[PDB]
């Protein structure tokens, strides 16, 4: 179950994968199983990690449907491979991969977002091996994110009462059909690794928690006692590890030994008393340090945490009892010649943006991101809304089990990963999904998304709260979306509705939170903006306008103000992204605040104006 | 002398230390040593390989000035280092540094584009090691590329006059002064990694020539017989080495054995039969594998390399005995967020363009490139000219020893770097230096550039062509450009003067023209555009205007093409790219015929149709 990323010690060796890969295009449903057992003939170059849509222009690979045929060779000395256990991992693999080594199939894997992994200890053999990866890019009813089977992507446009459309229809091009607002990037868009653990025991996952904080600070800097709890997993075969907590400059503040009992496991609690704590603002990691006893150490790992709690109270949002304020937006993994692919340049620069526009949060739209920042947030103080792939879906997914089945998949997998990171305060189980309407539907619904909900709870050590990120759809039929933990809406008054019209989209917004004033939950923004053309101006700003955006925010930031109960605002989006091409997305979503290359628009000022003059804590 | 890049074999190890990295700002002209001791205080992220510049935008970092310190830790297990020589190395630092492990210096480098290395077997111990990197960015009247002492940069305004500019100036914050038209991106801009050899006896060094060709095909697919040569380089301590050709398919298509003889030095000839030569736009790569004998192997490197014949025969240019048309641009490293930082999703990116342009080559304007873009372009079958740092050079370098030292270094590293890739058949020793003049000034110039000349044709076992890139001056008065190999001249006719008269520019080219015509050498461009915003139009185009930019092309290459001495067309630039701010540099320089995000602008599908139009053999 554990998925601790690949650690470089005096126990374990990491060796990377990444570079410039041969590549071959295949089917639209199969590809040739002999390439896995010879050199790919006449192949192309390919980055990885990276989507290989944009990296090839004499190709139309962005209009690829089906499956490519990643390989590369590596050579390894056999003294690193000598009783080791070798683990050739995956980071991401978009969306679905067969993985073969030396001609031998290794395995599969479904989910484009969530790191795998497989044991070549017996597969590797001495001399150059020859690494074949076959990646799928169909998305359809059964996948997460969701594709349509037939019709149109999202948002489309369509003439079906034309006998001549219908027909021509019949006949295009296979296409994958998204049933959302982003471009399906594919292929090896995450890290490839080989790494080495012993053989005979070693550590398999790590989980640290806060469980409880005793006298709080005035600031909430330190404690001045913290319980933290671990719970070790070992692998393999009067056994003990050894746990060590390192503070900030890497000096022991606690140790304590602790006894394997059988899936072993080694599970404990440890005082820190004066313990600094992990804000918005004001980040600080200690390194839980696990060594497996024989003065010899037989396996290792160091674990980064964090000191926090997170807890919902009435309509309050409580950091180490603190009531908090959500200043952001949604994200993507997006920037140009990437697609989706990762990029620690970029996540460097964009978590620099977000110190500068004075924002402290944002959300994984929408799916898990690379795990590096998530560590980048960690030291930098950055809130975190961390969401699973669970995005374009209705009533036809959940009637069907194997959506039921990935959909679990993608959650206790998005935790297991993400678990020990303090700047995840909240789950997303799902983006606008279908929750409104009449007869069974809302019902139906519900009794989908509720076991999901006591899925996320029981899955995370630290109990963090639990959202779903709800459409903008008839709110008093919806029964789902005022269960869950924090509320967290998706509105787009004045501009997919009383387009333009300020004044009404400010009327309509306030006749909603009416309705959530008595409801009783915290309730805040994860979507709401405005397309924006940076350098189309105007005295008085129509849409698409810079100056439109501005006005946009201003107005309805100005409204959620006048609610205590409203906790935050993460508007749409950071920055402009890819999307498939349409007649309302000029060169993608222009949703962004900054542009695809991360400059500002005018609107971004006036936030950064707006939040630079709100406290992560006591806003309200 | 050699610097093979760091390979994984059954003999040898590679350890990436690339990652996000601890990193602060520090003085104008020091930097706390004690850094080297100790954990950095309160350090900001930066990945690596990157720029520094752009990755924070809470701070000016294009606006820094002096030192900047790089830290992380790692940690290797000990059976690996066992035995071993543990050599640690810098792809880039730009554009000096000083590296310490373990708060030991280890020394220090300036040059900011090629790679160092440091033996670091006695400096590492178990656990964690710490490694710290002061990179310094300053350039003056002693580095290359050149910066200036006092006043202004390339291109640079003023009104010295007025006696309120005069005493401000002396007052401003000190800044780099670039005497060059890119941006002094600045930091770890390619990657760090550790590496592994045996210690007793191990390869140091390998290079492969093609010496003599053997009735060559019609098409120059094959030659009857290639004899090529190999010297191959011993460090540590009746020896021998056994070397294996290896074909694209891997087979072993020649072997010999030879002795090593000490300074341990192997060398001789093979002799292949029916030999398939490497030609632009149809690469083809042999691998030479030389491994250190005791069956069993000591050590062994794999070195690709290519087979083919340059040759300059009056005003031709021969690659396997058929004239060479170049059809390319300069480019540089450059985007968004990487700065000059390698980045190899856009290096297989441009490659792609390159191909889709049908481009036959380029230049590495205006210093060596990451050692990966010469792989790519080894097996894509793209030409290179190799050019080092010597850009914004004139008489008060030439009498500075300093000067001259450094550019030796460059000349030596990038020949010794690069020397076993097919693709480079030239090498470039300067970028519009000045040449020209009254009374000693062009003989000055001349004694300065012919013994790096010679050096560059000592250096090459290759004996490739030898060039300069020649700025627009007064060529009657210049002197060292027409003994150089190949005449490479940067013209802005109709653009930097003769502004937007496109029948006068092509008249003064025309003059230019017959000038060279009688010098009788062969003569190609290596910069020639305008100033291009896309999006700007105009029925009749001008100076900024996209339609201008296509206009210029179409007249200035008919004028070449009537000259059958004129054997390529390279224009400024493969795409629009950073540089220092200034009144004619709108957001960077505009001479892309793609944009800074590589979308083509009109001019870029004019060029693409007509170089779909000219082989790259026998076009003249
Ligand atoms: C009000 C009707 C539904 C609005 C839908 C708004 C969409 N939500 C999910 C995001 O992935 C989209 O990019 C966003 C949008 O189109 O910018
Ligand atoms: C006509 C004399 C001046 C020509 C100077 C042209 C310059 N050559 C070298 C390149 O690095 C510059 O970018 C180019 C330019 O400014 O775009």
């Amino acid at each position: 179950n554990g998925m601790l990323y690949p650690q470089s010690n005096d126990s374990r060796i990491v060796f990377p994968l990444d570079g410039v890969w041969d590549f071959r295009t295949a089917g639209e449903d199969s590809y040739p199983a002999e390439w896995a057992d010879a050199p790919l003939p006449e192949p192309l170059p390919m980055a990885v990690p990276g989507s290989y849509n944009d990296q090839n222009d004499e190709l139309n690979l962005r209009a690829h449907y089906g499956w490519v045929v990643y390989q590369r060779s590596f050579a390894v000395p056999s003294r690193l491979v000598a009783g080791q256990r070798m683990i050739l991992r995956f980071d991401a693999a978009t969306h679905a991969a067969d993985v073969y080594l030396n001609g031998q199939l290794l395995g599969s894997h479904f989910g484009g977002f969530l790191p795998f992994e497989f044991d070549v200890t017996s597969a590797l053999h001495a001399g150059e091996n020859l690494l074949t990866v076959a990646v799928d890019n169909r998305i359809g009813s059964s996948t997460l994110p969701v594709g349509n089977d037939a019709g149109t992507a999202f948002m489309g446009s369509d003439n079906a009462n034309v006998p001549a459309v219908a027909e021509a229809k019949k006949h295009a091009r296979r296409q994958n059909l998204p049933n959302f607002d982003f471009f399906n990037f594919a292929g090896l868009n995450r890290h490839v690794e080989l790494y080495t653990t012993p053989a005979d025991a070693y550590i398999a996952d790590i989980a640290i928690t806060t469980e409880r904080l005793d006298h709080i600070a005035g600031d909430a800097c330190t404690a001045a006692n913290a319980l933290i709890a671990y719970d070790v997993t070992f692998g393999g075969d009067g056994r003990q590890v050894r746990i060590s907590i390192l503070d900030g400059e890497g000096t022991v503040v606690a140790g304590v030994t602790a006894d394997i009992e059988r899936t072993a496991k080694a599970s404990g609690e440890i005082a820190i008393r004066d313990a600094k704590l992990w804000n918005p603002g004001a980040a600080y990691l200690y390194t839980a340090v696990a060594e497996l006893l024989p003065s010899r150490i037989i396996d290792a790992y160091r674990q980064t945490f964090g000191i926090r709690t997170v807890e919902v109270s009435g309509t309050t949002f409580l950091i180490n009892g603190k009531p908090f304020y959500f200043k952001g937006f949604g994200k993507h993994e997006d920037s140009y010649f990437h697609g989706r692919g990762t990029d620690d340049v970029l996540n460097v620069k964009d978590v620099s943006l977000i110190h500068w526009l004075h924002a402290n949060s944002f959300r994984t739209s929408h799916y898990p991101y690379a795990e590096s920042m998530y560590d980048l947030c960690d030291r930098e103080g950055i809130v975190i809304i961390d969401e699973v792939p669970a995005v374009g879906m209705s009533w036809l997914q959940y009637a069907n089990p194997l959506v039921a089945e990935r959909h679990r998949e993608a959650i206790r997998g998005m935790i297991a990963r993400d678990k020990n990171h303090p700047c995840i305060v909240m789950w997303s189980i799902a983006n606008e999904p279908g929750l409104d309407g009449d007869g069974e539907r809302p019902r139906q619904a519900y009794d989908y998304f509720r076991p999901l909900y006591e899925l996320a709870h029981a899955s995370d050590p630290q109990n963090r709260p639990v959202t779903l990120v709800c459409c903008q759809n008839d709110y008093t039929t919806d029964i789902t979306e005022r269960t869950m933990d924090v509320v967290c809406i998706n509105r787009y008054y004045g501009w997919y509705n009383l387009s333009g019209d300020l004044d009404a989209a400010c009327h309509a917004l306030n006749i909603e939170l009416d309705f959530w004033e008595n409801i009783g939950k915290p309730v805040m923004f994860t979507e709401y903006g405005a397309d924006t053309i940076e350098g189309i101006h105007g005295t008085h700003g129509e849409m698409f306008s810079e100056e439109f955006q501005r006005d946009y925010y201003a107005r309805i930031n100005a409204e959620i103000d006048k609610r205590p109960w409203f906790i935050g605002e993460q508007l749409w989006n950071f920055a402009d992204f890819a999307t498939f091409q349409g007649i309302i997305r000029v060169e993608g979503n222009r949703k962004g605040i900054l542009t695809r290359d991360r400059q500002p628009k005018m609107a971004a000022h006036w936030l950064r104006e707006r939040w630079a003059g709100i406290p992560d804590y006591g806003y309200k």
